[PDB]
């Protein structure tokens, strides 16, 4: 009898962390940083609503194609989700120019107030009520975009149009026109009399004269006539002019953009229901507790970190282990509150006190360790979405290889950061048991025997109330030397 | 007498790694990681050639420059080799509108297959003979494109053009048309009669008119007169038609898109030779086994990953050193097969046992990183070719920027990653034979004398048989503490 | 008494740095690596002057917008500065096409030298003195941009003009020309008389035909027409020729590109001082001694590398601390001339003497570890100045995350890299002194008992010159093993 033993922290846990060195290595304690679930819906986010364009498309929107809804409120949003390829776009077909800078534009923007400029009923010398189209259906009859109108000549005659508007507002105002391109000859005379025409805009930025292009085309919702479509942003207190003499599609409402700031254009199938987020990605919405997330690329809000892995684990305590008899040969389930300490094994001891100033020590510095991780990542790439039309592959192509290049980058800077200092961790654990035991050592020196299985022997007696002197660090050698000093000196001349 | 040391591997070896404390550190086993060797040869990327175009552009192939062979075949490749400067261009002088961007969609696609959908004999109202230049010989003869009909009034009449081609195939159809760009109006009146002429094209997502823009320009290649070129992806069940009055540069041959995948333009002086490789780059061809090279960035194939650097050598085993008695002095060249081990001097024996149950837990967890390190860097960043005109500077410089920024970033990431667990293999190896110290200690305690050496002399008669129980951690201090207890008091009393 | 003591160097330094583990952690000697100061004025770089276009665009200054001064001299520059927004561009309202590509040029050049090639009194047939407007004042009178002209008709004719410059010169040169595009058709008859006009410019590489654009605009600078410039670079010994009816801007002096190199276009709104630097940021320049500085991302010249950071502290040596008798309570203030050492404790000696050969060897490795950190960031990322117009937003944000990205990146690199190697660097410092502990205990073994305070007290007589025996690794256990052989069996029998 007469010992004492040197140990640490065993228990139940399963965990399991991965090192530069070895996989799969149980451990006593770990945190999981690595979101991989989501509840397949879209929600606002923080209180904030989706702009949500069902069938239709950004240009179906802005333009009022017959089939898609206004929204009258002026509601501010989050974002704004389109589906993959919408079924109302330019119902009477065309282009629309520099449609992805438009697009572009919607991102940093989050509330429009539409506003009316040209009155549809202020074009007293042109007929306002014949331009519908059979490609343009409400309820069935021909209609067409709401926000523009189609001038076409009145009594045989168009008069050449001149009107300004002036931006009178505080905030910037997007106008869109377009230009009418039509079948063959006949068909221009038809609708606007003059053989030859234009359609100018004027601003202090821009200048564009517009020339109908015609041309013998396939028949697109039925016809073979096009439509191309501008826009511009029209500063405050500048004016813009319009002047043509036929094919002149005219804008009645503008949009005023009442609230620029973060937001984004989703590319989503789904649709709203009722339920908030701090995170949105296009196939659901993050618990975005964790630091990390493998759900999708493309989210948007306040989010965790995206990175191409299957599985992230902080290693944060010891590995797991019976274990009997000192530290050499495992850890002990029966020490619970802390993670090093002794075992007492006394004249009327029994044993397990944990060494709480360096188990706190330790649950300082990693805990401490854990969150300096987190946030060194602060900073890290979060990726935006944008669009490019088909002649711009080049770029779209190098947007891509820059945003698959961080996410890599990123994702083997995580890795390597858990695997580094979970092997830091446990290099640690193995150091500060380690350590206890040669604090003991270095107190009890001759008046005790090395028992090279991490317990010591006493040559002396002991005492419950001085082996906390050897846990607190404050074992004297001399108080019991003398007792040692004879004993030993038995065991050399013992049996 | 009576001893037992203990010590490391040492070799032949003169092998050199680094780390982030030293230069040039010599050691026992090392893997070299990085393939800075290439064959010089262009070859055939496993198993499928590359379209060699010889002094040809891909506009002069496409197009069907008088100089530049058809593959009649319809061949698939592997690449496209197009030289640094071609010299077989448009042979007649202008411009190809789009032209990088269809370089780039030529980086996707695999194969074609050339078809006709206006055959050169069907403009039966004009001359598809007369449109020949001196600046397109074909043996001297002035010629043309081949794929394309430069179409002229007949008899003083030019009637105005209106042709359609439906795709009726599965694939993607590319087909090119061009315009003409006459020195004067006398030239204009000569070749097309009617003075004011245009060429509209039109699909259901392309618009275009085009109109005939005459100068005074310098003599390229002999002429003054230019020609420029516009190109279209035709889609399935999409139809083109196209209508013209004058200067119109007909398609013949349409290209199907018949297999897309992963293909690249790689730009080399180089010729084809009898050979294959994993690996191609525009100065030759790699010995893919090695997880890095640094011969040339735009490498395509399955290739090791690219980095600048001059060396990259991982470690594996020890450090090398005489080296006599213990590991405080050195390791063991007597030893060998093993990493770490033992000497016995005996009654009987010599020595050099090893320690195979840490010795091969060694070999077991570098080969596990080792293979670990290669693997991490899976997804690093492979660059991309890609082409930029004269105006397009600005994004050339930021695909350059982008391109060199993640090389450089890969870079430093290969290098810290050896440096780094190189200095812990060996601080590893260290920790290997100072712990195999300390299992022999713990076990022979009061029965044997440290000598400071990394040895121990016993005070006990040792035994072949009981110095296999060190080894295997079976020493009991008990069977032979008795014979120990009484030769120590015989030192302490000896001489 | 006769004593030995291990301990290591303290001071009084507060200098403090950080790992992944701990904040704050006072050191004896650390090297601050991050600079944080600039001087707020704008210098040369080099010796080499900036061009200072003052309150003046390069279009202003290319063209010769009257209020911005010519460089005669044809000076060489080492970089460009414009305020954020010049008042003195074109005065003349209109646009600049591929303006920022032009900038873009601008940065890859370091001098021009003017050239003329249209003299101003070489156009008998027009007129070439009418062309001024009172949007261009000199001196209050109406005035032009001074390197381009106006040309009108010349008695109610405008002779189409004809006219070609061979670029005989071994260099690049840049000509600029423009067109006029008025308020209304009185207008264009007024000032060239032929209603219906073009402009048309060739070379062997551009073709290009313009058209006056007339419309109805708002008043800028107090006009309603515009002007619209072009630009292009003529290769020498290739030739260019225009051709105008009417409304054609002449160029009369050319910009030679004489030396092309390292340069920038730096918006900053500093001005120039009598002052010179390695490198400047827009806001001041830095003193490019540390390898790191956070004032500024577009800094240009032989620059520290910019990171994200408020600090970048690398350890050199020890933590710091009384701290009396051995190393286990802390380092001795008394040591001096090395870092690690001993204390003598003698029948004559007092103590404090440093072991050299492990106090250089660290300073060896860790000034070898110091300046091999700061050299493998050589390669890293600097940013590069680009402009981009209101139609190019997408690719200003690519270019804007591309280069935040990088940044994000390699400032999180920088600090891993001092935090994970400050690790170890303390790291090395134990055991450095642990060491230095091992090898005196390897050789007094017998001969002295551990104290477990890092001392030890000698059981026989010491003397001062067998203390450098234990400094040197020379101490031999024999010539005093007899002496301690006999005393410890004293101890043992003592009192």
């Amino acid at each position: 009898g007469d010992r004492i033993c040197i140990g640490y922290h065993a228990n139940n846990s399963t965990t399991q962390v991965d090192t530069i060195m070895e996989k799969n290595v149980t451990v006593t304690h770990a945190q999981d940083i690595l979101e991989k679930e989501h509840n397949g819906r879209l929600c606002s986010l923080k209180g904030v609503k989706p702009l949500i364009l069902k069938n239709c498309s950004v240009a179906g929107w802005l333009l009022g194609n017959p089939m898609c809804d206004e929204f009258l409120n002026a509601p501010e949003w989050s974002y704004i989700v389109e589906k993959d390829r919408p079924s109302n776009g330019l119902c009477y077909p065309g282009t629309f120019n520099y449609y992805e800078e438009l697009k572009h534009l919607m991102s940093s923007t989050n509330q429009f107030e539409k506003i009316q400029i040209f009155p549809r009923s202020s074009w007293s010398n042109h007929d306002a009520s014949s331009g519908v189209s059979s490609a343009c259906p409400y309820n069935g009859r021909s209609s067409f975009f709401r926000n523009v109108v189609w001038l076409i000549k009145k009594n045989n005659v168009y008069r050449t149009i001149t009107r300004t508007y002036n931006n009178t507002n505080i905030e910037d105002l997007l106008i869109i026109w377009g230009i009418h391109h039509p079948n063959n000859a006949a068909e221009q005379i038809k609708l606007y009399q003059n053989p030859s025409t234009y359609v100018s805009v004027g601003t202090s930025t821009l200048n564009q004269r517009s020339i109908p292009e015609i041309a013998t085309r396939p028949k697109v919702n039925g016809l073979s006539s096009r439509m191309e479509f501008f826009w511009t942003i029209l500063r405050p207190n500048d004016s813009i002019t319009f002047e043509s003499t036929g094919n002149f599609i005219a804008p009645e409402y503008a949009y005023k953009i009442v609230k620029k700031g973060d937001s984004a254009i989703m590319k989503s199938e789904l649709s709203y229901s009722n339920c908030d987020t701090k995170c949105q990605t296009p196939v659901g919405a993050i618990n975005s507790s964790m630091p990390f997330h493998n759900v999708h690329p493309f989210a948007i809000g306040e989010c965790p970190k995206y990175v191409k892995l299957k599985k992230l684990v902080l290693a944060t305590g010891l590995r797991n282990i019976g274990a009997i008899a000192g530290f050499i040969e495992g850890g002990w389930q029966g020490m619970v509150d802390g993670w090093y300490g002794y075992h007492h094994s006394n004249e009327q001891g029994s044993g397990y006190a944990a060494d709480k100033e360096s188990t706190q020590k330790a649950v300082d510095g990693i805990t401490n360790k854990v969150n300096s991780i987190i946030s060194k990542m602060n900073s890290q790439f979060e990726a935006v979405g944008k669009e490019f039309n088909n002649l711009e592959r080049r770029i779209e192509n190098l947007n891509k290889k820059m945003e698959d290049g961080f996410i890599d980058v990123w994702t083997y800077n995580a890795e390597l950061l858990v695997l580094m200092e979970n092997e830091r961790t446990l290099d640690l654990h193995d150091s500060n048991v380690k350590n206890l035991y040669d604090k003991v050592r270095r107190q009890l020196r001759d008046n005790a025997k090395e028992l090279g299985n991490g317990c010591f022997e006493f040559y002396h007696r002991c005492d419950n109330k001085c082996m906390e002197s050897v846990r607190n660090g404050t074992y004297d050698y001399p108080q019991y030397s003398e007792e040692s000093r004879l004993k030993r000196e038995e065991i050399d001349s013992g049996l």
